[PDB]
Parts: structure tokens; sequence; C-alpha cells
């Protein structure tokens, strides 16, 4: 029996024609929250993972059948609020004249010309990113546009922001659209299930799905992963990378120990269960432990593989939902206005599913399968010569980097927003391939042919005047300033 508040959310969602699966999923989360669940996973409750197989040790590729039964999906429904974006992040340029969307399509095309001509490709969009994405494909990749509605787009759900006190759905007279928020990428399972698409794919013979973030262009299908999954009989596989200094926004792997006292005579059998802990799930006042890349050295790339029939059946047996651990995000109904009421926005992360299948597992993969873009600082790295384009169109770190991406640090006051960062490279993107660390303090502007090497800091202590770096400049292990 639901409290009045929960019942009000259900009513609001029904009135707005929200899919039943999404409502059941959101409500179970609301029940948790009402009982005290904050979403936090304390350090005392988890332990490090010390042993995982490595993709580098694999060699056998899957058979044609298995490959043909694999669907590719790219997440594309988030906001780049932190980077001051207002539309799909994937529409931003990555290399001269090419956007994330450009390289994604080229990737699909390449696989359709080489691996499987009928490769099923999908994009999960939000209503905020849907139209922009469709129009881009229509003008640039018509072969994708023509089947956009039929097979490519998965529309994520929308859930109501709830008042922090009573947990009642919040109202915003000025702009009611602000009463709804995306539910996190963890919503993919729910949307796949509720729309009937998950069932449809399984009916058509699809058995696996390879999902990855829209910002990560180093991720494509590796037939060795499929063979490994087939053999080891794994239903869910998370690709994790050895954590570097640059991995601060995202989640890390961890384990807990479960005791399965199975059998007569045989004793306490210990069973390691894995789980994901997003930055937002670390108690705010214990963040340094989440930040210690030695304690938790396995960082989630969000390159996930899921066996569709199994996902479908476990959701069916569980009331038609995937009970992922809730993440309680705090904000105000009108993100911009801090005078607006405080609210909780319940979300889930796609990788949290690793805790939902008995045979779930993780695999360490090389850094080439992970080129993240969470900040403008990451965008700088991706744009610089540090990253290169492969033949199958993935963006990978240059060989000279040794799996070590440049540690970029830009003054949050001038470059956190895309408008600020865009003026920083207005005159050209500095070569960073031979650069291990570059920091920029104060207002600065790169000139053309700028080449950094070793550890380079650029200080503009002056402030009131943009320190414009000369053209052809060359900065090696130094601190350049006016
Ligand atoms: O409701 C949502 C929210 C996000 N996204 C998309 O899904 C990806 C989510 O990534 P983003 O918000 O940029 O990053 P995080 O959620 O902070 O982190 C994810 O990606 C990190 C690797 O970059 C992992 O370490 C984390 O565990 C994983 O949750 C992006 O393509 C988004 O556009 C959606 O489609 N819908």
């Amino acid at each position: 029996s639901l409290s009045a508040a929960a019942q009000a959310c259900v009513k609001k969602m029904r009135d707005a024609k929200v899919n039943e699966a999404c409502i059941r999923t959101f409500i179970a989360q609301h029940v948790m929250v009402s009982k005290g669940e904050t979403g936090s996973i304390p350090d005392s409750a988890i332990m490090p993972v010390d042993s995982l197989d490595a993709l580098d040790s694999l060699t056998i590729e899957c058979d044609n059948a298995v490959l043909q039964s694999t669907v590719v999906l790219k997440l594309n429904g988030g906001l780049g609020t932190g980077m001051g974006l207002c539309d799909a992040k994937t529409l931003l340029e990555v290399k001269d004249g090419k956007t994330f969307l450009d390289f994604t399509a080229l990737q699909v095309q390449y696989l359709r010309q080489h691996c499987s001509e009928h490769l099923r490709f999908m994009l999960m969009d939000s209503f905020n990113t849907s139209a922009s994405t469709k129009s881009f494909l229509k003008a640039r990749y018509p072969w994708l546009y023509q089947v956009f509605d039929s097979e490519v787009e998965l529309m994520q759900n929308q859930v109501p922001k709830i008042l922090q006190d009573t947990l009642e759905p919040a109202a915003w007279a000025e702009n009611p659209a602000y009463e709804w928020a995306p539910p996190g990428h963890g919503d993919i399972y729910t949307a796949l299930y509720g729309s009937g698409k998950l069932q449809e794919l399984v009916e058509q013979g699809y058995r696996y799905m390879f999902v990855s973030n829209g910002d990560n262009l180093g991720a494509t299908i590796d037939k060795r992963v499929l063979a490994y999954m087939e053999k080891e009989k794994i239903d869910f596989l998370m690709e994790v990378c050895r954590r570097t200094e640059s991995d601060k926004k995202g989640g890390h792997l961890a384990r807990q120990t479960v005791y399965v006292k199975g059998k007569d005579g045989q004793p306490d059998a210990e069973k390691r269960v894995l789980l994901l802990r997003e930055s937002a799930q670390c108690p705010k006042a214990d963040m340094e432990s989440f930040q210690d890349i030695n304690k938790y050295s396995f960082f989630n790339t969000n390159n996930l593989w899921i066996r569709l029939p199994v996902l479908l059946e476990t959701m069916q047996e569980h009331g038609g939902t995937l009970p992922l651990p809730v993440i309680r995000n705090e904000k105000t109904v009108d993100s911009s206005n801090s005078a607006s009421p405080k609210v909780y926005q319940l979300e889930t992360a796609m990788g949290a599913a690793i805790a939902m299948f008995e045979s779930a597992s993780a695999i360490v993969v090389p850094r080439s399968r992970f080129a993240p873009v969470k900040t403008c600082a990451d965008l700088l790295a991706l744009r610089s010569d540090a990253y290169v384009v492969t033949d199958d169109f993935r963006l990978v770190l240059d060989d000279r980097c040794h799996g070590h991406p440049p540690v970029v640090d830009l003054d949050s006051a001038h470059y956190k927003m895309m408008n600020g960062f865009e003026k920083l490279v207005q005159h050209g993107v500095p070569s960073l391939v031979e650069c291990k660390r570059v920091t920029v303090k104060g207002l600065v502007q790169f000139g053309a042919g700028n080449v950094l090497t070793g550890t380079v800091t650029i200080e503009n202590t002056d402030s009131a005047s943009a320190f414009v770096i000369p053209d052809g400049a060359k900065l090696n292990d130094t601190t350049a300033s006016p």
C-alpha cells in the first residue's frame, strides 16, 4: 500500500501516459527513498576487486551466428549541463568536420561492410536530443534516417521530480516541463522492456547487446568478448579499465562477499558479487576514498554487454522491472533558479545491472576502448593530436602515450563551459601527444602550432587581460605566463 505521495506520483504518471513498466520501476525506487535510502554505498560496505580476466589474453572470435545476433546501442539522451551544453553532446565536433555522431555512423557503416551487413544499430534518445539527432542523420546518413523510427531510436522515459520533504511530485507553474527529469541511463532496461522492444529483439533472434556511452568513440564490438561470453556462459559483462589520474567522473567496480552454504558435508562456500559505485553514490564526506585510484583501480568504461533473453526473463520474473540500486540526486525544480523548491530526481546507472545476474562479470580491457568526454578538459584531449582515428573509425590514444592520456586541467572559471573552452582553442588545438600534463590557470588563448611536451602549466596571474600564446610556440616542462 502506497503512501499518499507515492500514489500522487503514480497518478501523475498515469495521467501523463507514462509507460507502466517505468511507473512500477520508479515507484519501487520511491518506496526505498521514503524508507531512508539515500543511494549511498559506504566504504565499509564494499571491498576492492583484485582479479579479473583480461581481454588482451583472449584470441578466439565468436562464430557468425553469435555475431549476427548482436545489437549495438549508443546512449544519447543526457544533458551536458556541466559543459554548458543545451543539446546532444554527440553533435559536437571531435576532429575537423566530424562530430561524435559522424564517427559513430562511420563505425556502424564499417561493420556493415565488413562484419555483418544487417548489423542492428540503436541510439537511446531523450526528447531533448531526439529531433537534433534525427535531423543530423537525415542530412548526413540517410540510410540510418530511413529506419530511424522503425529500428534505431529507443526513447528514454521521463520521471517526476519529487519534493524533498513529502516526496510528492513537484509542480512548477512557470514551466511545467521542469516537473520531469530523465531517469539516468539505467533507464535503458526499463525503456527496452516497457516499449516492447526488448521482447521484439529477442523474437527476431537477437541474443546480445553491446552498449556504450555516446561520448566514448573507442568502443566497438570485439568478437572475442562474444566468444568468451558464449563459453564462460556470462549473461552480463562490464568492461573496466585500469584507473588513471583522469578518471574522476564516473564509477568504479567493487565487490562484496556472499555466503552460499550449499550442500551437505561441504562447508561455507564464499561467493564474490560485483557492484558499481558511481561518484554520486559515495557519501559526500568520504569522497577521498572514491578518489583514491589505488584502492579502487577498476574504472567502469560503461562498455557493457548483455544477453537479451536473460535480461528479458529476469525482468519478467521480477514484476517487469530491473531493481537497480536507486541514486538520489538533489536539485531544484528549476535547475537555474535556486529559489525554486528542492527536489530529488531518482536515477539509476546502466552498469549497476552487474549485480543483477548470477553469472555477471567484468573484464579488464586496454585503454584504447575508452576515450571519455565528460568535461571540456577531456574534449581538449580528444581534439588534440593525442588521439588518432583508426581504420574502423574509433578514436584511440596515440601509441606514444602508452595508454596514458594527457592529464588536462583547465581553470573552471574560464573553461568549464563550452563557450569558454571554445575561445581557448579559437586559434588552434595544441599538440598534446608528447604532453603528459597541461594545466591552464586564468584566462588564456592558444595560438597556432602550439606544441606542448612533458609537464606544462600556463599561468595568467594577470587576469584582466587574455594571455595569448604566440604562434608556433613550443612549451617543454615549463610554466609559461606573461
Ligand atoms: O538519463 C540519461 C543520462 C545519460 N545518458 C547518456 O548515457 C551516457 C552517460 O554518461 P555521462 O552522464 O556522461 O556519465 P556518467 O553517468 O557520469 O558515467 C557513466 O560513464 C562512466 C564512464 O565515462 C562510468 O565510469 C560510469 O560508471 C557510468 O555511469 C552518455 O552517453 C549520456 O548522454 C542517457 O542517455 N540518459
